[PDB]
């Protein structure tokens, strides 16, 4: 019981309601990239001209549980070996051993300013309602105010809304037999003005490589462990 619980309580509820929906059927989310199972979608959004274009990827990675993705999604000591556009991240506060308030501020991308971002990051265990429903791991990263907040006047504040979210299907239990499926959406306002181009070629790029890069890291850490159900 942190002063977010509540918020958090939320956040998670309307991933789960609306997120985890599959949008094959939906001609309102427009695919964007696809390899292999490895489906990148957008809707074309933008708010007083600045680009906010909701992103949402699914995937379906081998070898992996849920609960292994989002320990390594949340995990902060391993960020660094995924992560390739943070150019700092520095955690502001504790709240609960599965909740934490980070800052972060990302790599420039010429010619924007650089953004930094100050989000609550929560990773939970959804149970399965029915013995017919799979469980869900969700993280779930969204934008918060803080006092602790650095000044960095080379940086326009971003605000996120991020979830990932992850069902494992099983098929002596070995790797070979599990797959993890993945929903990940990312709501992002930019915050400033970024020429419209810019923002849409850097999700066009650094979403679908985040998705393989991730993935395959947590692939190749987890092998030969025993499985993190
Ligand atoms: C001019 C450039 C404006 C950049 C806007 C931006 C700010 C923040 C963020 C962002 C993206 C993912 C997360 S997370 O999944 O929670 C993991 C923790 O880092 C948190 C923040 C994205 C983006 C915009 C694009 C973009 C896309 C994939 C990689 C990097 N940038």
């Amino acid at each position: 019981t942190h002063r977010f619980v509540q918020k958090v309580e939320e956040m998670v509820q309307n991933h789960m309601t609306y997120s985890l929906q599959d949008v094959g059927g939906d001609a309102n989310w427009q695919l964007v990239v696809e390899e292999g199972e490895m489906k990148v979608y957008r809707r074309e959004v933008e708010e007083n001209g600045i680009v906010l274009d909701p992103l949402k990827a699914t995937h379906a990675v081998k070898g992996v549980t849920g609960h292994e993705v989002c320990n390594y999604f949340w995990n902060v000591d391993v960020r660094n070996d995924w992560e390739t556009t943070i150019e700092n991240f520095h955690v502001v506060e504790t709240l609960a051993d599965n909740a934490i308030i980070i800052y972060q501020t990302h790599k420039r991308v010429w010619p924007a300013s650089q953004r930094d971002v100050l989000y609550l990051s929560v990773i939970r265990k959804i149970p399965a309602l029915t013995e017919n429903d799979p469980e869900t791991w969700i993280v779930c990263n969204f934008s918060v105010d803080h006092d602790s907040a650095p000044l960095n006047n080379r940086c326009v504040r971003a605000k996120i809304n991020v979830a990932m979210i992850c069902q494992t299907l099983v098929s002596e239990i070995s790797r070979d037999n599990i797959l993890c499926k993945i929903t990940y959406v990312a709501n992002v306002n930019p915050g400033g003005w970024a020429p419209a181009s810019v923002l849409r070629a850097v999700a066009k790029r650094e979403y679908p490589k985040f998705l393989k890069r991730f993935t395959s890291y947590v692939q190749e850490k987890t092998a030969g462990k025993p499985i993190l159900f």
